[PDB]
């Protein structure tokens, strides 16, 4: 078959998937079949049979909404996405959602719909194989060698992600990164030209990347040796701009916005069938067609080879190949539990009144010697929030390192630790002041959705901060946090708790970790060896009365010694007090509910809750019979001693509150 | 006094008042001095005796941190911000906090420190002087007229925020915005060669701007003279490429990280002293320099001259005239309270089962010709967030329209749309789906603590939107709203609790209003004229019983019509039921305390909220001895009604829920 006849079977299983859907996106499937058609089928390095090769190139699709195109490329490919999948796409528990999710279908990369980070995923991806390249490869053994394709359109373009990863991608010269950008002129309020008008060829030039021009996206031999080109150049991540008519072979819709997101209706398929000369029925791909599609016999020649390779590799270099392979797989070193219980146990024993930023720095020192596979990095943070440690090494100064400067780029930063993460072989950690989560907030959203692996390092967490004031302090971004679907989110009081935050960080396999860490200094608590080992339950007594409780007060973070202090006064009192640490709702929430009531038992309703941040997330824990010491407001200008006052964080106001509870 | 004995009084009262307060940020006002002495000096068109006088230029300082340059700027010009304020530096309730903040201090236009979104509301004050020029200038009046000058740094140019609104500046050809960049080498990670290593002139001129390369940052004559270029090119904006020292004056910090963000040190300040050749104790300021500097003079020519000119188009103009002064006050036309009642009301005599996103266009069309005041937009979603009425008129067809393409650009839209609230005049709305405020959140953040009115119009709130999947439907997202102080959030029920949500938002003066509306359509509910009333009250009964009920729904947006289903079958069955709509948490939590036990009196503890968003924010109103119907997960890609019976929202798994607490309550 011709390569458009070949290109064409994207074209009609994606317009036919979506008019059965009754839902989804023709346009840019039919707009990009072409380009798709050039890089699977002559460039992509791949195997079908096993999507988690180590070494496999890597495919992105920035611009999701145009689902229907992957589905059809892993489907004619021969992945296991049998056609009954595609006649079931947007259809509930099938392998084909509306926008592709990693997990749910066989050679999904990442998942996308949210416009740009894809492109950074795939940046992400890139600094991943960089770096590991440089950590593993070996002379004469060269097992870390694949490329990152993106596709990406005008909504990619305009976001401000796109900005702030690909101005990155440019610092650190990812030549193996070539994204292919549909200059197709439409979205969906119409004509582009209206808002977007950027020069982007000449942009793209300014972060440093490989620029080709007015590539025609319908013609193979165009789009073919463009690909050589951006391959050929090693030094620069290279932007094919490839110019496409969205809705490509469709009379009446091809280069309009009504093709971009509803079916293009029965009536226009049989005229686009009849102007591509496409013969075939819905979901009916003849036996050439596949032939020439399938890739499953070169798939696992290319896998085979570089199989033989990795194992002449590890006669060699038979530590570092097996440290690949527990990298690859996301395995913890076997003796890190033992040695960071160690550790734990040894900041019990040797109390220190440290910041929670500081202590989080500590634990990074502590596990870097045992956590090879650590990638962490800060957006121009690193001595604030405190991300380097003895061996941190940054990537622009060598490219075996272990730490990446972002820059003043916090989304972008947490969407390439997602590629980072979903690529293999790393646990990135990021970092910046926790109000700046909001610029981040959808990618953090996102590794809880992929069930990623990454620590989440966020200081500067409280009116503690002091005098940089409200446009700096959290009040609301925790809560935000902790009602978040995976997220796991912990308020550590003191170094002990920073450290088994850190550990339960790391250790997650299926979601991330925010820390939220203070800037001023946190008191050590005291603890039992069953009090230590249940900082990891997220919640536990710390201070206790015998017999029933009459008061708890739950408290995090920097605020456990005010509560402390509050118990103090009112056990000297008579007062049956209890101080529960909760540096983990989410731990705790996870509890059995024998130890949940061990900790909040159900007949105790005399609950003060006590952090400075929103009130409002508390009621969860002290119901309507309880009392809160929280903040309802923003924060000010001042230092943080007085801010406290201000703000009612003191010993007077919380036995206040308490006496005024228990008075009923 | 030469003009860098003039710029040098910004560098000292700068370091000391870092250095009294023991904290600050020394290096980027230091580094800005010289430019910052030429623009104000020789350019700035503004009266420090009348702020708010509705033609001055706007200044935007978006590298925030340095905040005692715009301080000093003010004091020394003549604004009401006297040497003791600046001697109460980053202390409790001083006029001088260590970010800018609109409000606290004579002269300060917006709230910034959070990086690039202070260029964004600069970009927006100038879309607004340039639409309201355009819809009120007339032939030999041009009463609108003035410059959107901005300064920003390295971290500014990073962040995308600024990719978002350089490149919509450029295509809306904003040749009154001038912006200087702090071309300084240096971030707080070091040299900034090891992360940042734009051409940033090339970036911009690929936006369309207007570039001048390298201007020596600390030569006067070098900086005016690019002013003068920037503003003899009026059909871009311009981006002035300063090279600057951070810490300009510093023997052993200017040029290094370390001027950035401490004090410098007395023994350091002692060294600057002599390298600046500035001789003046902390806080001293002699007559003469005071002199040199002052604006009062200049201002009130200025000023009286335009009063003059408004004076002139008033006569030629009147009705125009007035509406420029309601405008510019951020008044309401007199008659728009009465007028949208009557809307609101035939409303609810006149049901119609439609989307909140569709009763949402039907208020801005009921609106539209009665707010010539609104400048609206979506990011690239206007035929599905349906923000346009017949009357929009796109500002990149007709300068003097009411509505802004914004492409797929949420954070700078919301941003700009923050700089066109500050600049008075007009009324911005602003849309997305409701995930993508994601994309805007700080923004959004801003708008609250600024105490700014906009209107943000979210639409697709729930697993409802159906097959675009777990992406796109929210979950937690109105949650994060509601804890937001000063935040104003409503989930409308139907078509008249969108109507009245719409009016709440557009009479609001002192912060924001989210709505937050649904793809699919929504049942209206019977409502007598009291009910009416009340669901500006933000919580109100809908549905009762007599006695003290036994059980309490509490219900918002799409599913208050299951809650209301659940009500009439346990109605028949013989249970004392009440329905609660809870259009807006924010409205109910104001309302005093009579009224809300009115509404969920404490003695009613069998409480069930039903909504299709996180389930652990409704513990705030169920407390521990209730049930909530709610998510605990994100969406799945598949057709609505599948999606509300997967999640349990439906009548039997309501009611079963409700008789489960029951059973419980009783046993
Ligand atoms: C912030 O994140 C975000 N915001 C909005 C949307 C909705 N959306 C999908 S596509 C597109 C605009 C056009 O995107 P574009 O790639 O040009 O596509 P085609 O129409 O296929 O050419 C828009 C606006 C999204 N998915 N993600
Ligand atoms: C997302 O929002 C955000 N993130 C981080 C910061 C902290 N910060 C202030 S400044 C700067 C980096 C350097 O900013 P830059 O203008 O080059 O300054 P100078 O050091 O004065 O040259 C950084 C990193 C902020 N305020 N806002
Ligand atoms: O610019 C910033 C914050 O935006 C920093 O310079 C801080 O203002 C001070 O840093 P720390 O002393 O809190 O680490
Ligand atoms: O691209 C998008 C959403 O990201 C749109 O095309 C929607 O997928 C369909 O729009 P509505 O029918 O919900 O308005
Ligand atoms: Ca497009
Ligand atoms: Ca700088
Ligand atoms: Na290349
Ligand atoms: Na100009």
């Amino acid at each position: 078959s011709s390569r458009k006849e070949l290109a064409n079977a994207i074209r009609a299983l994606s317009m036919d998937a979506v008019q059965k859907a009754k839902s989804g996106h023709p346009g840019a499937p039919m707009g990009m079949a072409d380009i798709a058609e050039v890089l699977w089928r002559d460039f992509l390095k791949h195997n079908p049979q096993n999507p988690s090769w180590a070494d496999r190139d890597r495919f992105v699709l920035s611009n999701g909404h145009g689902s229907m195109l992957i589905y059809s490329l892993l489907h004619l490919t021969g992945y296991d996405l049998p056609m009954e999948e595609l006649k079931n796409f947007r259809q509930l528990h099938s392998k084909t959602p509306g926008h592709p999710e990693v997990g749910y279908t066989a050679g999904v990369e990442t998942t996308t719909g949210p416009l740009g980070q894809g492109i950074a995923n795939a940046v992400g991806m890139a600094i991943a194989e960089k770096t590991l390249a440089a950590q593993f490869n070996r002379p004469g053994h060269d097992i870390v060698d694949h490329y990152t394709y993106a596709f990406m359109g005008d909504g990619c373009m305009m976001e401000g992600i796109s900005h702030e990863v690909c101005s990155l991608a440019g610092t650190l010269k990812l030549g193996k990164l070539i994204a292919f950008y549909d200059d197709n002129g439409i979205s969906i309020d119409g004509h582009v030209e209206g808002w977007f008008t950027d020069d982007t060829a000449m942009r793209f030039e300014a972060y440093g990347w490989h620029v080709i021009r007015d590539i025609d996206g319908h013609d193979a031999a165009s789009i073919k040796r463009a690909v050589e080109e951006a391959r050929a150049v090693t030094d620069k991540p290279s932007l094919l701009m490839c110019k496409t008519i969205i809705g490509f072979g469709s009379p009446n819709k091809a280069g309009t916005h009504d093709s971009h997101g509803a079916p293009l209706g029965d009536a226009e398929i049989a005229l686009t069938r009849e102007q591509l000369g496409w013969k075939y029925a819905p979901f009916e791909i003849p036996s050439e067609i596949y032939a020439q599609w399938d890739a499953k016999e070169a798939g696992q020649a290319k896998e085979s080879a570089w199989n033989e390779k990795f194992a002449a590799y590890a006669k060699a270099y038979p530590q570092e190949a097996a440290e690949f392979t527990r990298r690859m797989k996301g395995e913890m070193p076997s003796d890190f539990d033992a040695k960071a219980k160690e550790f734990i146990a040894k900041l019990q024993a040797n109390p220190a009144k440290i910041a929670s930023r500081k202590a989080s720095q500590n634990a990074i020192e502590a596990f870097g010697p045992l956590l090879p596979e650590f990638l962490g990095g800060s957006a121009d943070l690193a001595p604030s929030n405190l991300t380097l440690w003895s061996g941190s090494k940054a990537i622009n100064e060598d490219a075996a390192g272990n730490y990446i400067h972002y820059g003043v780029r916090e989304f972008g930063m947490t969407a390439i630790a997602n590629g980072i993460s979903l690529h293999g072989g790393f646990l990135p950690y990021t970092s910046t002041f926790l109000m700046f989560v909001e610029y981040a907030r959808n990618a953090v959203r996102m590794a809880a959705l992929m069930k990623q692996r990454q620590v989440m390092v966020y200081t500067h967490d409280s009116i503690g901060l002091g005098e940089d004031g409200p446009t700096h302090q959290p009040v609301e971004q925790v809560a935000s946090l902790r009602v978040t679907p995976n997220m796991s989110t912990w308020r550590p009081c003191d170094q002990v708790e920073s450290a088994v935050a850190w550990k339960y960080g790391v250790e997650r396999q299926d979601g991330p970790t925010a820390l939220i860490l203070s800037r001023q200094n946190l008191a050590q608590q005291e603890r039992t060896e069953e009090q230590l080992a249940n900082i990891a339950r997220g919640g536990y007594v710390l201070k206790d009365c015998a017999g029933q409780p009459e008061l708890i007060f739950i408290a995090t973070g920097s605020e456990v010694e005010l509560a402390v202090a509050a118990y103090e006064k009112l056990t000297a009192e008579g007062v049956k007090a209890r101080v529960v640490s909760m540096p983990s709702t989410d731990a705790f929430d996870k509890q059995d509910a024998a130890y949940r009531e061990s900790v909040l038992p159900k007949a105790v309703t005399a609950r003060v809750a006590v952090e400075a941040g929103i009130a409002d997330y508390w009621y969860k824990y002290v119901g309507l019979n309880g009392a809160i010491v929280g903040m309802t407001t923003f924060g000010e200008s001042a230092p943080a001693e007085l801010l406290f006052e201000e703000f009612g964080f003191t010993v007077d106001n919380v036995v206040a509150k308490a006496k005024e509870l228990l008075h009923h």
